């Protein structure tokens, strides 16, 4: 199956915590940006928090775009953003294709510049490891993962936890919002294991 790398963004938000020296415009723009549940849906919206979820996917694009940059195509991508105990957070599933592991460092560095830039006006974000490659062990290589990891473990979130998910795998297109799908999906993985 489809092989990928896992990057977990903890989403800044908190002028005071996680953002001290940033100016009104973040306030503004997070606070102003209406969401919708698209049809296919069946979320309940009222669990989702939009200011994050604002900062969520312009975190997502802007590191999807990067991405794309080192591996020279629209690459393959599962994003899940979730409510955790601790933070807010993504989980950016990449495909591998055309990025070697141990440039991967170097990459993910250059993505987490640009993200300072662009999302938090050049403020540095006062988290600790809020760019984090996922390690097979601490110290250890890249993980990789293939698809199952998906329904396996990013799926069977629900609200709140799960916030929303972006994806332009058409096996997870309808699943990425849809709860019921996200059960059928989960289904099948157990009965297949
Ligand atoms: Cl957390
Ligand atoms: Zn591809
Ligand atoms: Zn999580």
């Amino acid at each position: 199956m489809a092989t990928f790398y896992e990057v977990i963004v903890r989403v800044p938000f908190d002028v005071e915590e996680h953002l001290p020296g940033i100016s009104d415009s973040f306030v503004d723009w997070v606070t102003g940006q209406i969401w919708e549940l698209p049809p296919e849906s069946d979320l309940n919206l009222t669990l989702v928090e939009q200011p994050q979820l604002t900062v969520a996917d312009r975190i997502r694009r802007v590191f999807l775009y990067e991405w794309n940059k080192f591996s020279k195509q629209e690459s393959k991508f599962f994003v899940q953003f979730e409510k955790g105990s601790e933070y807010f957070h993504l989980h950016t599933l990449v495909e591998t294709s055309g990025i070697s592991s141990m440039v991967l460092g170097r990459y993910v560095s250059q993505i987490r510049a640009q993200l300072v830039k662009v999302v938090f006006q050049g403020i540095e974000p006062q988290i600790n490891d809020w760019v984090a490659i996922t390690k097979v062990k601490k110290g250890g290589a890249n993980k990789v993962v293939d698809s199952g990891y998906i329904p396996a473990y990013l799926l069977p979130k629900v609200q709140p936890e799960l916030q929303w998910a972006w994806t332009n795998l058409d096996e997870y297109k309808l699943a990425a919002l849809n709860l019921e799908e996200r059960k059928r999906l989960v289904a099948q993985f157990l009965a297949e294991s």
